């Protein structure tokens, strides 16, 4: 699934990501922009070190999620990365939340980094009632 801007919006504020763990749901919505472009289903082979990126917050099997195939991997949020590449975010958000409750918090992943952090990102919640 493929989410429209505002649908996303809204969708994360009823999971509980509007300011969880002091991010606020603009920061989540830039993070699912560059991370997937809001698609769910949105996979990411890294061939150095054989993980992959699952969907729309593109979370890596090294350490989140368990595919089976990445060596020495573990699996924090207690998933099947395939969890991560279902229509309903629910577990996605889930497993975002853990991803956050680690030292790093948002910073955790480098595109937030490089596209979201003291830029602004306004934007992507205006006009979505949230």
């Amino acid at each position: 699934k493929v989410f429209e801007r505002c649908e996303l919006a809204r969708t994360l504020k009823r999971l509980g990501m509007d300011g969880y763990r002091g991010i606020s749901l603009a920061n989540w919505m830039c993070l699912a922009k560059w991370e997937s472009g809001y698609n769910t289903r949105a996979t990411n082979y890294n061939a150095g070190d054989r993980s992959t990126d699952y969907g729309i917050f593109q979370i890596n099997s090294r350490y989140w999620c368990n595919d089976g195939k990445t060596p020495g991997a573990v699996n924090a949020c207690a998933l099947s990365c395939s969890a991560l590449l279902q229509d309903n975010i629910a577990d996605a958000v889930a497993c975002a939340k853990r991803v956050v409750r680690d030292p790093q918090g948002i910073r955790a992943w480098v595109a937030w980094r490089n596209r979201c952090q003291n830029r602004d990102v306004r934007q992507y919640v205006q006009g979505c009632g949230v």
